[PDB]
């Protein structure tokens, strides 16, 4: 009782609690429907990887403003049993798998709004109550300016949000915010690109201030740390940017070095970390991360497809999800890429249950609580989401 | 009910909850009985200001190993109505008010051990379950070395621990940790002083690694932070400290400019702020402090005696406690100096209730939760203390 | 157009400087036609915020140069 | 005659004067006996390589307190004609040779005490009147804190000191301590350097007696993966300087002049390890000669590792000892690893005479005087040692 | 434990006499001191002849007399050699306005001043001196390089002219140390840079080890508040690689922080004055251990800061005996020969008067410290050691 993640669960029966304290069977239809009915919070999503195959690609391509400029349709072929491949693949082919929708197709003003609407519809269907889409406006800007792209994205999302307007008390069904990732065209001076990125983020944060609408809530740090020079440059940029009220998230990608995480935590003053699955090899770092309160984001399907991992209990190591939960770190489960990985949030949760045996049903609510506590919203929205999630859990 | 500060309160009578929601009456004997029996947590206590007057001074004085060099007995005269002085006084006189117990009396090992025993007995009488005592081993060492003084202090407190040993599961009644505060004699080269202090803290942290005994848990960047010289001295020395596994708790002093708090938060990587009564004039700083999760320590009696404030609804502004609680800042109530201010934790809480009208009884539990969350213990200790406080709340 | 700093040094002046330069850079990138009004430079007036509290954050002013903005400095009182 | 190293030699007449300026014969038993009785000073000795083979290893192994976990006895086989090998061997092989005594055997208090006693006895037997032993307490500590290891070492050496007590009440041989960095480059090196420096500072503060064992200086070397680490050391070594500790730098592989410049003028070193290539830059040699920095040379170790031509048979250049002495540099002769190299101080001096033809006995006396002048003792101890050395010289 | 080795060949009574307190007023000791070989390390060229006949001799050797400033000798205060009240440093500087820039902007005056200074140094019995000068001061039309070349040429001409016979070497070897300029009106950085560049170029130009050479620079006190912070960095780190020595003058205030910074950041090898070192034991121990010399001028210290004399009577006792006991390297110099109106012998005698109980062995100890602290080379060090050890007069 005293260690219950939510307070409403104290009104459940003893048998219901006993059921809740049992291992979860991922192949049971009842558990599938139960997980499907759960309200969820999503924190690691990419706008440029939503619809890369199937009917949705046709629907997106059929709404272009200039049909004569559309590139020819060429769907890449997925590897053997792509949802659960038998061999890990390098990141290059994983990125290449989504070449049918991205920079090539999102340069038409018509396609962008339709993609945003389809993503919002999918998010509403999944039952998510709060999401933070990540986009790079400069990529989809050749004849227009990045500000125009950002304004178009914000307008489309806000129009959808006002259009839905369900009744949890008059609020919209799903609140959506924005995070600005870096750019990929790092051929010229990366100093100019990073400066333009940060300046655009600051100006966008200042321009929109209404607390019940889309707001650029924080910058993303792709890092791309080829050399220490970027570390110094955006260290100074963050000495500039911390005063404007913007959150910082750092993606810990390849080689997952401990020195990089130390520098990111104690010099860039980050509040969330991306992936970074190698943390149990240094007790000091794990303890510091646990006590300070920095959240950690994990994507089951993407990690399995890229790095490769043991499944169903049968040389990759075990998935470090149960260890983090036992130690007290704040871990979350996200979808990363929806179109490339071809898996929704529910499938991600069930697969994460598969990777770590013995995961109980209470741990899903613990993950939701951690995601709620690690978000980038305000206190009023935090209490709102707490009330919503506390009273939405379906009983067995 | 979803915004409850605990989980045991769920199974409470509706009349009990309504009573909990009512404003607190500070002059009611029943409320005094209720606040007396509460389990408490203390985070701001000084060893050098425990017994500066009365029979305790006599008991400490007589227990000296070598009474030959005891300074002549003279108890300083307290000002008029010292519990609630009519007019503010500067901090210097407040410091001299406790000149009969300190450097002079503690240079004898027997006096040090007796004072430690008496402080532990007083704390266990007050009912606190976990306290953090600040001490400066340097000032109590003239012929001996700082290491000997620290070892003596640790041995005395651990002996009291292993003597008490109550039965919540075999654990002692009150856990006690140590925080090393910088020395006051700023006559010699301050670089050597701060270097010796930091090295002693690091070595003491390394030596004692047991998780169920007294151990140094953090350092204190005190007033002699060299803020005059080039905005302190960057982060050169602390870069070592953070990796070793120590905590930093900056103490805001006079003036209290926002720039100092900004630098302490974002350059010292601190986790707790001392006093800092002026935070409502800058919205950005308040929002950042609330979002990151940095705790704030407040002492009502000391603030009233030194700074001076209006009381019971009758130029300083209103006490910034209710505003901090509403905005989400993690505030705590402490005692600062027990003997100099002539007050305990219970009297401090009652005076805090008097200072801000309309303070409810629920906010006391909110303050206790905030104090518990921002302590310097481990996850297992945190869970044990949380269960203890949850099960120790007396019903009306 | 040239963007000078502001007068109200009430809040955090560093935040004001950062917002000033961010607005300048974004406006410079937004309008790029060479036959229309466009932000052409900034004025680090008031000596940024005077050497009393700001001196010269040289490492801060290395982004405006790469983005193609000119810098004008006002010499006010004293003029050492 | 003003060029005489000591005043006592001014009454030593024509016979001894003539006998002194002649080249020393290393194969004459009379010369060997004369060298044997000379008072000596040692400045480069390692505690971890004293007893590695033979009966001494047997005695050290026998005098243990937990024989149940003593690693099995295994002696690595020495290379061909090991005292004087015919071909140089790499440093890694040199380290591999002494694996019979080190981190394995010395994790037991009895073994450590026996090793200290045996080293003191051997040093007394040779005739050394002042030595500085380098040790790394962090290595010999798995279940004990480094402070316990340091206390054990100091207590053993002080007990032996007080036991000997032979020249006006002073002990037979004075011994001090120098803290050398560790070997395990697995964890963050920042933590290791911080712990090393803090332990050095605290140990220097604790024992302040002028007539007992005491930590006299830190070895600021053994770790130069990136010299930017040494740059951070430049940032934080003000502490160790102001605390009053000496600095010694070991320059081994490559031995670039830039590193020597940085060590001399940025780390403020007072002694240099090895550094066999200094005549290739006349400005550096002039600076080193003028400032007064000392240079440590180990003949047997340099011959075994780097390789040099004996008896002037002519390829690395000739041994730079004579040139260094002629130019004015302060060069000393040490044993480095007594056990692994299997050679005492007398053997080292005789081999130094053999390596560089034309060396005289007055040069040996000059070497001893330089070693005395470069030591890390105090002025009173300096004068006492000078008197003892001057009085102790035997006539042929 | 004797400063020199030749002293071991003296009779027992001579050593017993040498181990007795020195009487500064006995006519016997005054003649013994005057015959000792001496080493000078703190002398200024711009303050040598400022009063009396020497000023007239310098003035009568000008090249264009039509622009010579009119005669005006400043009036000395009450009992100038030994005043009753210390005077401020500024007034001390004003006392020697009869000589300096005004009279030394003439080439012939500079030549005659150099020759007279050499004559005086030879007369006093000095065997090695290091004159300090600031060539930027005496340059209104000619460049500083011309002034430096003229000074060096005059000194080398005198050195070759004397050429006595201790083994073919000159009677007195003279080197040069560059001082920062005084016209603190223009840009600070420009003056510092020109000073250092001139020093480096002069060091490179002259390399013969038997002639006048620029041996080091003086980094005085041109560093005030934040100039102090910034200048104390890489720009002084370059000159170490260039191959020069650095001496720092610590005058007024004399806070321990400045001495710490000078020792451990400027890598100095000599400290000027710095009479307050016993207030911080760690600093004194570090200075004694590293081997940095300290320069003390008795007459100037007494006339500026004021001090107790003859054991009688708020400045404390002179910190000369204490520094000697603690192991520091201490030296006795003349500072200004014209303003203070005293020579090396008088300075030594008054140093004996300042600290009662000073024996005759400490004088030779001071000479040994001066020899060990100088900026010569190893060959010169050995030659000077041999010269000094074979020149001490027996009682």
């Amino acid at each position: 009782l005293p260690e219950l993640p939510f307070a409403d669960l104290a009104t459940w029966s003893e048998g219901e609690l006993a059921w809740l304290r049992e291992p979860l069977d991922p192949r049971a239809p009842a558990d599938q429907r139960w997980v499907a009915g759960l309200p969820k919070i999503e924190l690691h999503c990419h706008l440029g990887g939503f619809a890369t195959h199937g009917e949705l690609l046709r629907r997106v391509r059929n709404a272009a403003e200039n049909p004569g400029k559309l590139p020819p349709l060429e769907e890449p072929r997925l590897p053997e049993g792509w949802p659960l491949p038998a061999q890990p693949i390098p990141l290059a082919e994983y990125m290449k798998l989504g070449n049918a929708n991205g920079t090539a197709l999102l340069r038409d003003p018509g396609c962008l709004r339709e993609q945003c609407r389809l993503l919002y519809r999918h998010l509403v269907d999944q039952g998510v109550c709060y999401a933070e889409v990540r986009c790079s406006p400069a990529n989809y800007a050749e004849v227009r300016s990045p500000w125009d792209v950002l304004a178009d994205i914000r307008a489309a999302f806000q129009e959808c949000m006002e259009g839905a307007r369900t009744a949890p008390g008059g609020l919209p069904a799903c609140h959506v915010n924005l995070i600005l990732i870096a750019t990929r065209r790092a051929s010229g001076d990366y100093r100019a690109a990073i400066a333009r990125h940060l300046a655009l983020a600051v100006t966008a944060a200042e321009h929109w201030r209404d607390e019940n609408a889309c707001r650029v809530v924080g910058v993303d740090l792709a890092g791309y740390e080829d050399e220490k020079t970027r570390a110094h440059y955006f260290r100074e940029e963050f000495t500039a940017v911390h005063r404007c009220g913007l959150a910082v998230t750092v993606h810990a990608g390849e080689n997952d070095d401990a020195e990089g995480i130390w520098r990111a935590v104690f010099d860039l003053n980050a509040r969330r970390l991306g992936h970074a699955l190698s943390l149990g090899q240094s007790r000091e770092l794990l303890r510091s991360v646990a006590d300070r309160g920095i959240g950690v984001e994990l994507c089951p399907y993407a990690n399995l497809q890229i790095k490769g991992f043991r499944l169903d209990g049968s040389a990759p190591g075990p998935y470090p999800l149960l260890d983090y939960l036992r130690e007290g770190v704040r871990v979350t489960v996200n979808t990363d890429n929806i179109g490339i990985s071809a898996a929704s949030l529910t499938d991600n949760l069930l697969l994460a249950a598969r990777l770590c045996p013995g995961l109980t049903r209470l741990d899903l609510l613990h993950l939701q609580r951690h995601a709620l506590e690690t978000a980038f919203c305000t206190a009023t929205q935090r209490l709102t989401l707490l009330r919503r999630i506390s009273s939405g859990i379906p009983r067995p």
